[PDB]
């Protein structure tokens, strides 16, 4: 194959993260996506491939919790402000840049290196909001905490963390929409509602349906000007029975056409320049089938976020071979 | 915060498939007490029944199965139903076979006058004792309530207490797709309005429930009787059932319904029905039945996607 | 009442996969005719057809498996099917891969030669013979009966019978979501309309169906050709086939799309293709296949979710 619809220059980046919560084996997330062909599937696509590999991390031995809730604050605070590094790295160069997880937690580098492009626009597809406070959180796992360290409405909410001192506030209330929302907790919500954080819950996916969600998520981001977009994908934000390798499953989630749909509405867009696929966790499966669903399922959302498909056509065909 | 009376009604002569009568019991090892607690609701728990048997009651006109027991049973469950409706309480049924909604939507007429049915199920539930091909009562408790059907429903032993209680016009129902012959007649005949799985699949749930609402509570306020049993969902969902008819309503469909019903702010008497443990394959699947039953109980007094029953007021600053 | 013709075709040749020769004997074992029946149709079965074997069949062009034994039993089916088209009989074939289609279409172009075709499917099944990539003839049916794909298409061993029967807008896809880069240029360039997933998520199965029969049948009524491949549902509801694909049409919308090519009135031939009961890890998931697929022609001929196929205009009084 030597002809495509669209040449894409795509970073990936393997992140084995595992302190942002406490479930262990979400550590092995970048690997099941690679087992399951992620860069053959990228390669047929025609696409520019710079592989970063799968980053080594090291946690810090004095690390003790803030506040007593707040579980490895300086282990996820310097492994984040490293990673926005290379994904900054990356953007400068021109390249769309593919982070591979382990937990949510290293969504706070990806979005603080993407900014080092300043009038970026997210797109949170979850199952949970992410935007916990140090404060307003219940677990204490970062994973949970992401959204609140970027906001910039919510600086005078967030206390000063270990390691967290490089952060700072970058994308506004009106740069971020969700979608795909059913497991949100009280002081979450309150968030959301009184900061004008426009959202799609699974609810508002019921009443109007994913194509009105994703031409509603492009009027109010993308509306005013053309921006480069973000895209956190949580494999959550799937059903479980699609997605069963996962810490926080919760039921009555996204389609597999659904999440398809969302990868390749951000596609048509042409302003994907950084994208996360994060909480694959292959110790959270009870058979093989399950382990390499989720893999598969991973790997569709990030092809179908480059060119990737149902009716085809990525793949540019010459000339019908005449007899 | 609303007064809730929760009562189990361990009842399975409705039908002939046996376990249906160990769901009340299923649905509160899911912890349905606990999670209507954490909503804020008033509780009052009613226990579960214990009916009184009758020995001499069997197969009535070589068609009709166990009638005298399930009209004394049903008359008993009115009593409590009416007691619990009485007082101030929006009353959740657990069942036990859909021929327990005689009892209920007769104890909630007794001081509801303008009530209003919504029947969530894969059926209809509307076969008089003479148009019936089973025999089974859970598939007839529309025709003995209905009063367009008055003249068409003879006189069963034991069913001599009913008085039909609501007409053609004050019942909708929501997710249909096994109805037979005779069903689809009344249902037509009668205008009694309906929205099956086609419906939904044609309009979507979202219009649906506004249409429902238009139909029943459109021209004035008027408590709801939603009536809901287990099956209405696909059998992949609920599989702890003992008439699974494929292509049910969604996880997110059911919780749409519940969530709807609770945003009207009239909800007066629920029923959760026909959810057997005994008929799934593995007690992961008689789980799941029962969880899914609890979130519709729960969704329907409050519980939500969007996250903002529990009420918050201020931040923590540093 | 429907005249219905039931041809058990047991072909396996079209692709490499064995086993998809027993699907006619599983969808019967389904009870297909029990629910035709009591449909009100006239049955007439013509059992499994005992295909003429070809022993020495080499592969054409060293790629194209088993051509002359699929040519000659594409013949021997058109016959069949052109007999039953013939005595007014709409002609229900069972499968076999989709490679049968062949036959199928020729058989029902001699008697039918205005016939539309409704393509359910998860892949196009319109590669020639010099695009094919597996040189299985299951995924190039189409290419044979296509009339502006006649110069693309070279003569293969015992394909010669074959005369393109059906134009470019005579035949509408459904359920598309593994399309090669070839199929894509053909249905592209030769203007062949269809409705992906994708064209599914957005429109909604109601707005294809009316999208469908605007194209097929907007100008005159025209004998319906339903060629239903099993694999255009998700994998989850028919797991028992050779070429699964994820995010699939959801059952609710494959009985939408039967029910919807029954209200018309001009069905004239459906085949049901596919049905691998070998390819099931259990006996459930061979038999939920099975199932399906009897609720697939049931469907397409009378059997609603509403229940308004059996006439009935009076109910009995006490
Ligand atoms: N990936 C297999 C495809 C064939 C499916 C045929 B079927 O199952 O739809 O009949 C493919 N396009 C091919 O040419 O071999
Ligand atoms: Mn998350
Ligand atoms: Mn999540
Ligand atoms: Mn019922
Ligand atoms: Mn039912
Ligand atoms: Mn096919
Ligand atoms: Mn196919």
């Amino acid at each position: 194959n030597l002809y495509f619809q669209s040449v894409h220059s795509v970073a990936v980046i393997g992140a084995p993260f595992s302190q942002g919560q406490k479930r262990k084996g979400v550590e092995h997330g970048p690997a099941a996506i690679r087992e399951a062909g992620l860069m053959k599937r990228l390669s047929s696509l025609g696409c520019h491939l710079k592989d970063f590999g799968d980053l080594s991390f090291t946690p810090v031995p004095k690390d003790d919790l803030y506040n007593n809730l707040i579980v490895n604050p300086r282990s996820v605070g310097l492994a984040n402000q490293e990673l926005a590094e290379v994904v900054s790295r990356a953007v400068s160069d021109g390249y769309s840049c593919v982070t591979l997880g382990g937990d949510h937690s290293l969504a706070i580098g990806t979005i603080s290196g993407h900014a080092r492009c300043p009038d970026l626009c997210v797109v949170w597809v979850d199952a949970h909001a992410d935007i916990n406070t140090p404060l307003t959180t219940s677990s204490g796992n970062l994973h949970g905490q992401p959204v609140s360290f970027l906001l910039r409405e919510l600086q005078d909410k967030v206390p000063q963390l270990p390691g967290f001192s490089w952060i700072k506030p970058c994308i506004s209330s009106a740069s971020i929409v969700y979608i795909g929302l059913r497991d949100v907790d009280p002081p979450e919500h309150f968030i959301l509602k009184n900061y004008d954080i426009q959202y799609f819950s699974m609810r508002d996916i019921d009443r109007l349906g994913i194509q009105k969600v994703m031409e509603r998520t492009f009027d109010l981001l993308i509306g005013k000007r053309q921006r480069p977009i973000h895209l956190s994908f949580d494999i959550d934000a799937f059903d479980p029975t699609l997605a069963p390798a996962t810490g926080t499953p919760v039921v009555g989630g996204l389609t597999y056409r659904e999440g398809m749909y969302i990868a390749e509405e951000i596609h048509n867009t042409g302003l994907l320049s950084a994208l996360d696929l994060v909480e694959v966790n292959p110790q959270l499966a009870t058979s093989e089938e399950e382990a390499k669903t989720t893999a598969n399922l991973a790997v569709d959302v990030i092809a179908s976020s480059f060119g990737q498909t149902r009716e085809g056509g990525h793949i540019v065909y010459d000339q019908l071979p005449t007899p």
